């Protein structure tokens, strides 16, 4: 490997690697159209061919960040576009591509990238494929330039099966639709996930991280020793430390020897990777990163005897803290695919606190005897709150479920945008569709898994807008503590109605038309209103308010003059409820 375009050339192949191009390309050069980027593409791209063919050929035993950086350099308007970002040419090497890195706008000034008609879209796929697709993955790279290229260029993939498939349906959208909003979702948290990791390692430091990964680690592969799975710990930290930095090609590289460290040593971590390690470097990472649990060994005996009863705890434990620690939750999680991680993580800082306390006490056996105990109510809490939720969602059903947790959470905090409760709401909602369809044992990390993005989605919201000091709290503590502190939150009892407005309780019958989707948001919106409204008002009262108000929508859709109807019901709707409640 005298040239490192041509082995990326190699193992990439042709297609991947003029779509990572692309991408790299889209993510610094953000606001050049996609033209400009196609013939850097395609220039890039005869290049690399050149040193296939011969690895002694001129410029081919260059850096890619060399030769990614010179190209970078050529452009002619990079002053009059970028300003600064200009400047990083005048570099040498090393710092050069420290500073494009800097100069990367997130979130840039570009208007929302708006979803044509289905047909409109599958007349362009139809009509031109190649530039359909690669100007859409142009147009997402540039207004995510953090986004880890590889993992958008996963998702351009499923778009274009997506579109493969639907577009030759002859019912189109209602194909189609459904596969954009899943993708869109699953982007959407992917890349919240991405940004939560990497602020709780800069927040919370390198040893909770590491507590988190051992955790997760070993519920995967429950069969690997402590020593291996802390090996991993260490290489997944380094990893996961250098894909925070953003640099493409050194997270690509570690990820790429740390999945290579995995397929070659199978038999000391998991039978189920086979599959995923028969595939090219561009996947094998990713497949292994969603690999499914692997199966526990079947004779594993009880935590009792090293972490309980043995004399020696105190000493195991004070020679190597984070060790002990660690292997006592290597142990529980392997044991425990069924927890959340923060709840293993909430048991090993419950033991951490107890060795505190009891190995400088008096009698240290005795103080630690019944330390399991106090594991009992915190095991217990998420399983009873699951229980519950989700004997409501079997009641009501998906819509009905979220309009409970609209009252619930707005009266709990009525000081948040309406927008945002209705938002959260309906998202909250939907983990229930999706999470209360497992069985009991695989409820708690599903729920895990879906909430930590609602919660973040909210504290990033609340962050930019604040409206309650306890929210703040939620938001500010802990990853292990966000969840229960929001699980804590209580009633607001400071809260003083909102005042009466007609029009925020006036329908029109353009209700009728609507999408179910976009009545149901319309009717939640008003739920919100009224209970900021009427905030001491009692479920039964509120359900009497809108089997009203349902029955009066009904009426009035039915109708001959429509508008009519929705102006003079809702006179009586209106002052009926306000004598009820
Ligand atoms: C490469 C393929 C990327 C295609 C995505 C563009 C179409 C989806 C529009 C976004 C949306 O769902 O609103
Ligand atoms: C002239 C410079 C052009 C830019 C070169 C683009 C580099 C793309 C390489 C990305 C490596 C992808 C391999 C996947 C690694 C992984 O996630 O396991
Ligand atoms: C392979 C060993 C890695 C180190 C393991 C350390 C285990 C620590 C257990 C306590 C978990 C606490 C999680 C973060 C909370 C805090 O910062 O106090
Ligand atoms: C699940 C239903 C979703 C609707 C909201 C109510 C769920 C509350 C229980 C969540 C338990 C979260 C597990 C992660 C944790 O250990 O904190
Ligand atoms: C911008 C601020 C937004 C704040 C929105 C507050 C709404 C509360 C959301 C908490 C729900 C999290 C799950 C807790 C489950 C439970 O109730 O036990
Ligand atoms: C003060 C009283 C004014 C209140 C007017 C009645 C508005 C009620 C909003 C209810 C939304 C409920 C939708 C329920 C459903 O979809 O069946």
């Amino acid at each position: 490997h005298k040239s490192e375009v041509a082995h990326r050339f190699k193992d990439l192949g042709e297609e991947n690697f003029k779509a990572l191009v692309l991408i790299a390309f889209a993510q610094y050069l953000q606001q050049c159209p996609f033209e400009d980027h196609v013939k850097l593409v395609n220039e890039v791209t005869e290049f690399a061919k050149t040193c296939v063919a011969d690895e002694s050929a001129e410029n081919c035993d260059k850096s890619l960040h060399t030769l990614f950086g010179d190209k970078l350099c050529t452009v002619a308007t990079l002053r009059e576009t970028y300003g600064e970002m200009a400047d990083c040419c005048a570099k040498q090497e090393p710092e050069r591509n420290e500073c494009f890195l800097q100069h990367k706008d997130d979130n840039p000034n570009l208007p929302r990238l708006v979803r044509p008609e289905v047909d409109v879209m599958c007349t362009a796929f139809h009509d031109n494929e190649e530039t359909f697709l690669k100007k859409y993955l142009y147009e997402i790279a540039r207004r995510h330039p953090y986004f880890y290229a590889p993992e958008l260029l996963f998702f351009a993939k499923r778009y274009k099966a997506a579109f493969t498939e639907c577009c030759q349906a002859a019912d189109k959208a209602a194909c189609l639709l459904p596969k954009l909003d899943e993708l869109r979702d699953e982007g959407k948290a992917s890349s919240a996930k991405q940004r939560l990791k990497c602020a709780s390692l800069q927040k919370f430091g390198e040893r909770a991280f590491k507590a988190w990964a051992v955790a997760r680690l070993s519920q995967r592969f429950p069969k690997a020793e402590f020593a291996e799975v802390s090996k991993l710990v260490t290489d997944l930290t380094k990893v996961h430390t250098e894909c925070c930095h953003g640099d493409l090609l050194e997270c690509a590289d570690d990820r790429a020897d740390l999945a290579k460290y995995i397929c070659e040593n199978q038999d000391s971590i998991s039978s189920k990777l086979k599959e995923c390690c028969e595939k090219p470097l561009l996947e094998k990472s990713h497949c292994i990163a969603e690999v499914e649990n692997d199966e526990m060994p079947a004779d594993l005996p009880s935590l009792a005897a090293d972490f309980v009863e043995s004399k020696d705890v105190c000493k195991n434990y004070a020679e190597a803290k984070d060790v002990f620690l660690g292997m006592f939750l290597y142990e529980y999680a392997r044991r425990h695919p069924d927890y959340s991680v923060v709840l293993l993580l909430r048991l090993a800082k419950t033991y951490e606190t107890t060795l505190e306390k009891c190995c400088a006490a008096a009698d240290p056996h005795e103080c630690y005897a019944k330390v399991f105990d106090e594991f009992k109510p915190l095991v217990e809490e998420p399983q009873n709150l699951i229980k519950q939720n989700c004997e409501l969602f079997e009641q009501l059903g998906e819509y009905k479920f979220q309009n409970a947790l609209l009252v619930r959470y707005t009266k709990k905090v009525p000081q948040v945008s309406t927008p945002t409760l209705v938002e959260v709401s309906r998202n909250l909602g939907k983990v229930g569709s999706k999470c209360c369809k497992h069985p009991e044992a695989k409820r708690m990390p599903c729920a895990e898994d879906y909430l930590s993005v609602v919660l973040n989605q909210l504290c990033v919201l609340h962050e930019k807008t604040p409206v309650s000091d306890r929210v703040t709290k939620c938001c500010t503590e802990s990853l292990v503590n966000r969840r229960p502190c929001f699980s804590a939150l209580e009633v607001d009892e400071t809260y003083v109605p909102k005042e009466f407005n007609a029009e925020t309780f006036t329908f029109h019958a353009d209700i009728c038309t609507l999408s179910e989707k976009e009545r149901q948001i319309k009717k939640q919106t008003a739920l919100v209103e009224l209970v900021k409204h009427k905030p001491k008002a009692t479920k039964e009262q509120l359900k009497a308010v809108m089997d009203d108000f349902a029955a009066f929508v009904e009426k009035c859709c039915k109708a001959d003059d429509k508008e009519t109807c929705f102006a003079e019901e809702g006179k009586k709707l209106v002052a009926a409820s306000q004598a009820a409640l």
